[PDB]
């Protein structure tokens, strides 16, 4: 029965008129400031803990962006000329943002911190600057990182020990650092943070780059605003609402989604179309989840494997209102690229939508039987419900650089990808366990995985924990150079990932129940803006 909670937001979204006087306005000022930021970063004699620290704060402000070769270059130099800036802090920062870069930087740099032994100088536990950055660099080791295996465990501990007598902000930033780590965490979600809660109350603030920040992020924020209103009007002349009363209406949330893989201004055209997928897939799920029958369900992944209208007629009239929009959106879509000539790139993720049904309904199958596959089985089905190969393959469709080779390599399901996939089934399954256990679905994962392994439920939850973790130094891993694609195609899986951490962080279902979760961000990033 229904269950789902109504849409927090309403027709709050559907109306937005950009004053175009302020947007003007902003964009003016914001050029020139442009400019400005970008003579800081050309400044020829800076010393490397300045030049460091200057672009992790604009990075952190979301304004980044704007100079992808000034960056790429300073780190290029910094990562040839191996220079040992000796200290903790600037080590830790140096090492992080050459890594999230792709320069594989050597973590041997790391040993002058650390004893005979191995681990770190328990005498380093006095500075917080170096701690900090330290907890931050934890996050992007890889598998041949193990110098910083006790990092973050190291840092973690001396971090919340410090805390409580901290300046402010650092205290903030620390207590925040503590609870969501920056490389993790969603793109967007930081910078609002950041500019908002710690830059703008640091008393050694660049106002330059402060004004910068605020202007640009609520420049872009009208755009999204814009975005969100146009995929609104275009969700209720669908009215599914009420045609399909069984389903979830989230469709703000899906632009939320849409707006953590990518939020730059040139993706305008791709966030859209990933808003319409990710909430035209939503209904899908709520279909065979909480609605369909097995026969109604087996005809309806039959029809979606055909991918004609004239199947329409085998499904009954519900089923067929979603049949119907799902066809017209892949030829809404075809239509869009048909400027361009990027129409032939629309079956990828075509091919993917059906791939997702199919194991829809083995799903359905498995809790009808009461099959608890091994995790083996379980895993070779499971990875695609997440819709994650589906929606990375969605992302690339108005990215207008993606071309027929880039489609090719994500088909072949790579390494970055499959781990991406795998965080977002490992997290859901450790945040859905009970809940769905309660509804009779014991073929869920950590139930696969407990009686597969004959282990309790904190081992099972805990083993798939391991996975995530495995998963996430396979994601740094991937970004390592040569990237095997451009990394402006690599970014989206990384964000997916970033996205459902952020999402289940109080290990909940944030979808589902966006209250407690997305609620915040999504007010903080497309309802309030940055009071200048
Ligand atoms: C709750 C939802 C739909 C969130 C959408 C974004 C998403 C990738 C979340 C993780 C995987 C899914 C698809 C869970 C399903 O809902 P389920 O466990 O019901 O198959
Ligand atoms: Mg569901
Ligand atoms: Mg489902
Ligand atoms: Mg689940």
């Amino acid at each position: 029965v229904a269950d789902f909670s109504p849409s927090l937001w309403g027709d709050q979204f559907l109306s937005f008129s950009i004053d175009n006087q302020v947007a003007e306005k902003y964009a003016q000022e914001i050029e020139a400031l442009k400019e400005q930021t970008r003579s800081m970063l050309l400044a020829t004699g800076r010393k490397l803990a300045d030049t460091l620290n200057l672009i992790d704060i604009i990075e952190r402000l979301g304004i980044s962006y704007h100079f992808e070769k000034e960056i790429d270059e300073i780190l290029d130099q910094i990562y040839n000329q191996n220079s040992n800036c000796n200290d903790l802090c600037t080590s830790a920062l140096q090492f992080r943002l050459l890594r999230q870069h792709g320069f594989n930087i050597s973590p041997e740099i790391f040993s002058k911190f650390q004893d005979e032994n191995g681990k770190f100088k328990e005498s380093l536990a006095s500075d917080v600057l170096g701690l900090l950055n330290l907890y931050e660099a934890s996050h992007v080791r890889t598998h041949a990182d193990d110098i910083l295996e006790d990092a973050l465990a190291f840092s973690t501990i001396h971090l919340e020990s410090a805390a409580p007598h901290l300046k402010s902000p650092l205290r903030e930033q620390v207590t925040h650092a503590l609870e969501q780590c920056l490389h993790k965490g969603v793109p967007r979600v930081e910078t609002r943070f950041f500019i908002s809660s710690i830059y703008d109350k640091e008393q050694s603030k660049n106002n330059v780059l402060l004004r910068f920040a605020k202007l640009d992020f609520n420049l872009l924020q009208m755009l999204h605003k814009q975005e969100l209103a146009q995929v609104s009007r275009w969700w209720k002349d669908l009215d599914f609402v009420t045609t399909l009363p069984y389903a979830r209406d989230r469709v703000v949330e899906c632009y939320f989604w849409a707006l953590g893989v990518y939020f730059e201004p040139q993706y305008s055209q791709a966030r859209v179309m990933l808003v319409k997928t990710i909430s035209m897939i939503s209904i899908v799920d709520d279909t065979f989840d909480a609605y369909g029958t097995v026969k109604e369900l087996e005809a309806y992944t039959d029809a979606i494997q055909r991918w004609d209208i004239n199947e329409i007629d085998r499904l009954p009239d519900y089923m067929k209102i979603s049949y119907k929009a799902i066809l017209d959106l892949y030829k809404d879509y075809e239509k869009e690229l048909s400027s361009a000539g990027r129409s032939h790139i629309v079956c990828h993720a075509i091919e993917r939508m059906k791939e997702v049904v199919r194991n829809y309904n083995v799903e359905s199958t498995w809790f009808i039987e009461g099959y608890t596959p091994p995790v083996s089985e379980y895993l070779s089905n499971a990875l695609a419900t997440t819709t994650y190969y589906y929606l990375a393959t969605t992302s690339y469709l108005g990215m207008k650089s993606a071309t027929e080779q880039d489609f090719e390599w994500l088909s072949k399901n790579p390494k970055i990808l499959e781990a991406s996939v795998i965080i977002c089934r490992v997290i859901d399954d450790t945040a859905t366990y009970e809940v769905e256990k309660s509804r009779g679905q014991i073929a869920t994962g950590i139930e696969c995985c407990m009686r597969d392994y004959g282990i309790s439920t904190k081992e099972a939850m805990a083993k798939f924990q391991n996975m995530a973790e495995t998963a996430w130094k396979d994601i740094n891993e991937g970004l390592l150079r040569p990237t095997p694609v451009s990394t402006e195609f690599l970014t989206p899986i990384l964000n997916l990932a970033r996205i459902v951490e952020v999402t289940y962080i109080h290990n909940l279902d944030g979808y589902t129940h966006p209250e407690e979760v997305l609620k915040p961000h999504i007010i903080n990033l497309l309802v309030d803006s940055i009071k200048i």
